C-alpha cells in the first residue's frame, strides 16, 4: 500500500472570476521513507506541460511523506472541457500512478435567480433577512454574493447546492440587514456567477416597493 | 483490533410520538480468529438488557461487522440521558466502550417564516414556495409541508447551515402549480424541533390578497 494520488480541480471562484488564476492540484500521500523523491509529469489533452510548481516533500504525522504539485490553468481552457493529467513516479512503485480531472460533464443548465423580501411577520424584529433563490442550475459549481448600493457585503450565508427533482441544483443565500436601512429605501443586489450565464454573471435587485 | 461507533436516534424518531427512536452500536474490524462479540448496555450508568443484538455480518474486507440496537423513550432521549455501549471480544486487550447523548447546548426555538413566490417567477406554470427556518439550536430538526391538511410528497430541504450566532438555519422549497397557487389554496410549512411547544409549529400561506 504505497503512494496514493488524488487530483483536485480548481475552485469555482477562480475559474469564473477573470482576475483570478485557477489551479489544478496533485496530492501524493503515504510516500514511505525508503524511497521518498517523487517526479511529476503534467499533461493537457495529451500534451506535456512543464509550468507546474512542485512543492518539496512535506512531512506528516503518520511518519509518511506528502508531496504536492500545482498546475496553473487558463480560465477558458478549464471551461472548454480540457483534461488535466498528473502522472506521478517514485522509486518504490511498479508502474507510475496517474490521474486525470476535467470539468463536470453534462449539458450546462443556466440558473434562474430570484430575490425574496422579508416576510410580513419579520418586520417586528430589528434585523430582517433578504433571500436569494438560485434554482435550475447545472453543474453545481456556483458563486453567489451580495452587494448593497454598488459596494459589497460580507454579512451573508449560502446553503450548499441541493439536488432538485430534475437533475438540476438549487440553493439559497441569506443576507441579514438592519430593518432601518431596508425600509429607508435602499437597494440590495444578489449576484451569481456560473458557467452557463452571459459573461458568467447575472444579478437581481431588491428594494422596498 | 475492532472499532466501535455509537450512533444516536434519528431526529424524526425522537420528535414524533408514533415512531420509536433507537441508539445503534456498530463494531467493525473484528477478526475471524476470535470473532464472537458481546454487548453490555448502560443508560445513565444503569445496565439495561432489552437491546436487539443482530447476528454477526460478513464483510468484503474479509472482516466481520456486528450491530446492536437499543430502543429509547422519546422523553428519555430528550431529557439528556446518556447511552453507553460496552463491547468485549477476546482479541480485545480490554473492552472498548462508546457513549452518546443529546447534543448539549442551550436549546433555542426556531423561527419559521413562509415566503411567497417571487414577482418574476409567476410567468411559469410552476411556482416555488419557500420556508425559512432560522435561529434554532441544536441542528436536529424535521421540516415538512402540507396543503389543505393533506401531506405533500414533493419538497426539498437544505442541510442545516451554521449562522453568525451559533444557531442554525435552513430553507425548504415546495414546488406547486401556478393554477393551484392562484386558486387561493392554503399551504402549510410545519417544523418539529425539541425547543418548541409540543415540538411542533406550523405557519401557513396562500394568496393573501
Ligand atoms: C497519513 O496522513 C495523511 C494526511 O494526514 C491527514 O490530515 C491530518 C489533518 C490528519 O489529522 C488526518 O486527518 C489525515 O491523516 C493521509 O492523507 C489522506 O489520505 C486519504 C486516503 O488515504 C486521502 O483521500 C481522501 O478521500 C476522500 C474521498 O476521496 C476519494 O477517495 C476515497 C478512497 O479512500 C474514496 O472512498 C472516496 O469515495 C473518493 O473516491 C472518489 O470518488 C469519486 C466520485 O465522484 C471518483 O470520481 C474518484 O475517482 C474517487 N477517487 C478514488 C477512489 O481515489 C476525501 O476525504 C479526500 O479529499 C479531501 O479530504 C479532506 C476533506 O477536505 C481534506 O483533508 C483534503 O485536503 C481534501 O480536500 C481538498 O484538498 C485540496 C488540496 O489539498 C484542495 O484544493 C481542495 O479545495 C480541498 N477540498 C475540500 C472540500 O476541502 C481525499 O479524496 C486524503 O485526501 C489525504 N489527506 C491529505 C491531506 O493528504 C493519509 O491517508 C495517512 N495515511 C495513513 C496510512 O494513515
Ligand atoms: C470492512 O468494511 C467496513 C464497512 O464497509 C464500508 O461500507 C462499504 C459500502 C464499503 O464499500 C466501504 O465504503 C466501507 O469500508 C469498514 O468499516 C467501516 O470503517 C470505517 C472506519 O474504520 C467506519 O467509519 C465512519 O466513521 C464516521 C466517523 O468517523 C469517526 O472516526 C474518524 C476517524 O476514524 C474521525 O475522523 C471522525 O471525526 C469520527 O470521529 C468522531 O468524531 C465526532 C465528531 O463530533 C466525535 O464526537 C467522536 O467522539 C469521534 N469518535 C471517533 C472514534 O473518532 C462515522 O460517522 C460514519 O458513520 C455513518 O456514515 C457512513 C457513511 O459515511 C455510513 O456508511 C455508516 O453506515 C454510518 O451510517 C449511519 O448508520 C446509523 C445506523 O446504522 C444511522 O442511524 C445513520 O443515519 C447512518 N448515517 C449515515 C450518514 O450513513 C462511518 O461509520 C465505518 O462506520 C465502518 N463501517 C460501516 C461503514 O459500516 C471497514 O473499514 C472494512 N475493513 C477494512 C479492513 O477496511
Amino acid at each position: 500500500g504505497g503512494p496514493s494520488v488524488f487530483l483536485f480541480p480548481p475552485k469555482p471562484k477562480d475559474t469564473l472570476m477573470i482576475s483570478r488564476t485557477p489551479e489544478v492540484t496533485c496530492v501524493v500521500v503515504d510516500v514511505s521513507q525508503e524511497e521518498p523523491d517523487v517526479k511529476f509529469n503534467w499533461y493537457v489533452d495529451g500534451v506535456e506541460v512543464h509550468n507546474a510548481q512542485t512543492k518539496p516533500r512535506e512531512e506528516q504525522f503518520n511518519s509518511t511523506y506528502r508531496v504536492v504539485s500545482v498546475l496553473t490553468v487558463t480560465h477558458q481552457d478549464w471551461l472548454n472541457g480540457k483534461e488535466y493529467t498528473c502522472k506521478v513516479s517514485n522509486k518504490a512503485l511498479p508502474a507510475p500512478r496517474q490521474k486525470t480531472v476535467s470539468k463536470t460533464k453534462g449539458q450546462p443548465r443556466e440558473p434562474q435567480v430570484y430575490t425574496l423580501p422579508p416576510p410580513r411577520e419579520e418586520l417586528t424584529k430589528n434585523q430582517v433577512s433578504l433571500t436569494c433563490l438560485v434554482k435550475g442550475f447545472y453543474p453545481s459549481d456556483i458563486v453567489v454574493e451580495w452587494a448593497s448600493n454598488g459596494q459589497p457585503e460580507n454579512t451573508y450565508k449560502t446553503t450548499p447546492p441541493v439536488l432538485d427533482s430534475d437533475g438540476s441544483y438549487f440553493l439559497y443565500s441569506k443576507l441579514t440587514v438592519d430593518k432601518s436601512r431596508w425600509q429607508q429605501g435602499n437597494t440590495f443586489s444578489c449576484s451569481v456567477m456560473h458557467e452557463a450565464l452571459h459573461n458568467h454573471y447575472t444579478q437581481k435587485s431588491l428594494s422596498l416597493s
